[PDB]
C-alpha cells in the first residue's frame, strides 16, 4: 500500500482491528530536522526524496524530561515517551479506513504535556479505533516541546518562539497538500487535543496562519487564557537569560543562542527545571508567547474583541481536573493513602501552587474555599477543586462564553465518569486526561473495561465524529439525550457519564465568580 505525497512516496501497513482493517503510515516526515543550526528556528520545508519511506513505525519523540516521581507506577509513566528521543522528531502519523476512503473528514490530535513533554505514539493517541469504527481519517503529529520548542527571544529569527506551535501549523499545512492523497478531504479537518494540547488548539483559533489549515475545533480540559498556557515576554527573557547563566552561555543575543546551540540537549533539558525561582506542579518554564508572528497580540485581548476564526467549538474538562497535580509537591499528599491533610497543610499547599501571590490572594482562596457545607476530607478536596477550577474548569468555561458571544454554536461537556482502569487511588476521582481513552475509543476493544464504558465511549466517539463532520456532537440514533448549545445566558452543558446523561446549567458558577472576576486583581 503505497500513497504519493508531494514530497515523494510513503508506505504504511495494515492493521487488523475488530474484524476489520485501517491503513496507518506511521513516522511521515513533515519538516527538516531541526537540528544543528536549525536547532531553536521555525521549521523548514522538507526537501523531497526519492525511493518510498517505510511509514511503518513510530517516529522518535522530541527531547523533554521524563516524570520520574513513581517509577514503576502505570499511572504516571503512561504518560512518558514511549520512542527514542531526538531532535530529529518532526512527524506524523495518519490512520485511514480500509477499503480507502474517498473523501473523508480529517481529525487531527494535538497532545498535551503542559508544552513542556508529550509526544504522538502514546498508547492512548492511538487513532486507528477512530478510522475503523468512524470511518474518519485520524493524524497526529510531534511537535517540539521545553526550551527546543519555545525558547523565546522576541523578533529574534534565531530563537523568536513558539516553534513548537509552527511546527504544529506545518503539520497541518502538510495535511492540506496531502491528505487528499489518502482519500481525506482538507475542506473538513477537525483540530482536537488535550490540556496543552487543547490550549494550542485554542491558539490555532487565534493565529491567522491557520484559519485556512482547518474547519472546527474541539477543546478537552484546555484552552490559551488557562494561567498556565501563556509565558509573560517578562518571564520568557527572565527565563532564557536564566538558562543561559546556567548553561554559562551568557553573553549580543544572538551569540546567546549559538551558544546554546553547541550545548548537548541533555546541558539544555537538565537546566529547564531551574529557570524559574519558585515553580509549581504545571511547570510550564518554556510555553507560547507573544512573538508577533504567530500571535499578534496578548490572547486575551484577540478572545475578548472578537479577532479568531469563526466556526463551532467543542469544550470541555473532567470532574477532578486538580488532583492530578496534588501529589508533585503538596505536603500531606500522596497516591498510597487517602491523603487527609490539615488546614495548615493546605495553606501549605497554596503556597505551592500559587508561589508568587500575596498572602492576602491565598486567605481570599481560603475563604471562597472552605465554608464547609466535620468530615475529614474537607481540605484534601478542596486543595483539588481549588487547582482544577484555578488551572482548567473556569479557564475554559471562560473561553466558552467568550467565544459563543461571536455567534458561533459551541458544545459544552462535563466529563465525570472514571476509569475503571484507574491506577490511581479513588481520592483522585474523575482525573485530569483521563477521558482521552474514551474520546479514542480504547473500551471498544473487549479484550481489555466494563460494558457500561464501551457504551459510554461508543457515544463519545459518535458524537465527536458527527462533531467533526458535521459540527453537531450529537447521537442521533439511540433516542440519547440531544446537546444543547452553549450560550452566555443560559450556559446549558451536558454531562458525560455510564449511569445518566444530563443537561445542566452554570457550571461551577460561584468557584469561577471568584477565580474570573476577583482573583485576576490580587
Ligand atoms: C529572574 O531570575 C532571577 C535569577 O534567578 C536565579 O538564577 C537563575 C539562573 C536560576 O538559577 C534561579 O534558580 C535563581 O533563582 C530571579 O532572582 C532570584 O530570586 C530568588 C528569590 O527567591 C533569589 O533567591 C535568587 O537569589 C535570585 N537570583 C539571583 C541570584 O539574582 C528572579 O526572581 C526572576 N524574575 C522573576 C520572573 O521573578
Ligand atoms: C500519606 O503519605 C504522606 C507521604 O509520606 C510518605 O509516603 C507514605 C505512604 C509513607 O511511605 C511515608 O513513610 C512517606 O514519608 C504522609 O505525609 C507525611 O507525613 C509525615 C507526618 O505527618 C510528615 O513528616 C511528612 O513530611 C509527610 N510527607 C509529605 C511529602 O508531606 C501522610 O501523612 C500520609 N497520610 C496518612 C495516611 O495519614
Ligand atoms: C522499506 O521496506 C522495503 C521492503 O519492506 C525494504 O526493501 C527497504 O529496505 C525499506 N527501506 C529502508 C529500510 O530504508
Ligand atoms: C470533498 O468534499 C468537498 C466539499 O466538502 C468537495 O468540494 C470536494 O470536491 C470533495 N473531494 C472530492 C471527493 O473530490
Ligand atoms: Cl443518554
Amino acid at each position: 500500500i503505497i500513497i504519493a505525497t508531494k514530497n515523494g512516496k510513503v508506505r504504511g501497513m495494515q492493521l487488523t482491528v475488530f474484524g476489520g482493517t485501517v491503513t496507518a503510515f506511521l513516522g511521515i516526515p513533515y519538516a527538516q530536522p531541526p537540528l544543528g543550526r536549525l536547532r531553536f528556528k521555525k521549521p523548514q520545508s522538507l526537501t523531497k526524496w526519492s525511493d518510498i519511506w517505510n511509514a511503518t513505525k513510530y517516529a522518535n519523540s522530541c527531547c523533554q524530561n521524563i516524570d520520574q516521581s513513581f517509577p514503576g507506577f502505570h499511572g504516571s509513566e503512561m504518560w512518558n515517551p514511549n520512542t527514542d528521543l531526538s531532535e530529529d522528531c518532526l512527524y506524523l502519523n495518519v490512520w485511514i479506513p480500509a477499503p480507502k476512503p474517498k473523501n473523508a473528514t480529517v481529525l487531527i490530535w494535538i497532545y498535551g504535556g503542559g508544552f513542556q513533554t508529550g509526544t504522538s505514539s502514546l498508547h492512548v493517541y492511538d487513532g486507528k479505533f477512530l478510522a475503523r469504527v468512524e470511518r474518519v481519517i485520524v493524524v497526529s503529529m510531534n511537535y517540539r516541546v521545553g526550551a527546543l520548542g519555545f525558547l523565546a527571544l522576541p523578533g529574534n529569527p534565531e530563537a523568536p518562539g513558539n516553534m513548537g506551535l509552527f511546527d504544529q501549523q506545518l503539520a497541518l499545512q502538510w495535511v492540506q497538500k496531502n491528505i487528499a492523497a489518502f482519500g481525506g478531504n482538507p475542506k473538513s479537518v477537525t483540530l482536537f487535543g488535550e490540556s496543552a494540547g487543547a490550549a494550542s488548539v485554542s491558539l490555532h483559533l487565534l493565529s491567522p496562519g491557520s484559519h485556512s489549515l482547518f474547519t472546527r475545533a474541539i477543546l478537552q480540559s484546555g484552552s490559551f487564557n488557562a494561567p498556565w498556557a501563556v509565558t509573560s515576554l517578562y518571564e520568557a527573557r527572565n527565563r532564557t537569560l536564566n538558562l543561559a547563566k546556567l548553561t554559562g552561555c551568557s553573553r549580543n543575543e544572538t551569540e546567546i543562542i549559538k551558544c546554546l546551540r553547541n550545548k548537548d540537549p541533555q546541558e539544555i533539558l537538565l537546566n529547564e527545571a531551574f529557570v524559574v525561582p519558585y515553580g509549581t506542579p504545571l511547570s510550564v518554564n518554556f510555553g507560547p508567547t507573544v512573538d508577533g508572528d504567530f500571535l499578534t497580540d496578548m490572547p486575551d485581548i484577540l478572545l475578548e474583541l472578537g479577532q479568531f476564526k469563526k466556526t463551532q467549538i467543542l469544550v470541555g474538562v473532567n470532574k477532578d481536573e486538580g488532583t492530578a497535580f496534588l501529589v508533585y509537591g503538596a505536603p500531606g499528599f500522596s497516591k498510597d493513602n487517602n491523603s487527609i491533610i490539615t488546614r495548615k497543610e493546605f495553606q501549605e499547599g497554596l503556597k505551592i501552587f500559587f508561589p508568587g501571590v500575596s498572602e492576602f490572594g491565598k486567605e481570599s482562596i481560603l475563604f471562597h474555599y472552605t465554608d464547609w457545607v466535620q468530615r475529614p476530607e474537607n481540605y484534601r478536596e478542596a486543595l483539588g477543586d481549588v487547582v482544577g477550577d484555578y488551572n482548567f474548569i473556569c479557564p475554559a468555561l471562560e473561553f466558552t462564553k467568550k467565544f459563543s458571544e461571536w455567534g458561533n454554536n459551541a458544545f459544552f461537556y462535563y466529563f465525570e465518569h472514571r476509569s475503571s482502569k484507574l491506577p490511581w487511588p479513588e481520592w483522585m476521582g474523575v482525573m485530569h486526561g483521563y477521558e482521552i481513552e474514551f474520546v479514542f475509543g480504547l473500551p471498544l476493544e473487549r479484550r481489555d473495561y466494563t460494558k457500561a464504558e464501551e457504551i459510554l465511549s461508543r457515544s463519545i466517539v459518535k458524537r465527536w465524529a458527527n462533531f467533526a463532520k458535521y459540527g453537531n456532537p450529537q447521537e442521533t440514533q439511540n433516542q440519547s439525550t440531544s446537546w444543547p448549545v452553549f450560550k452566555s445566558t443560559e450556559q446549558k452543558y451536558l454531562t458525560l457519564n455510564t449511569e445518566s446523561t444530563r443537561i445542566m446549567t452554570k457550571l461551577r458558577a460561584q468557584q469561577c465568580r471568584f477565580w474570573t472576576s476577583f482573583f485576576p486583581k490580587v
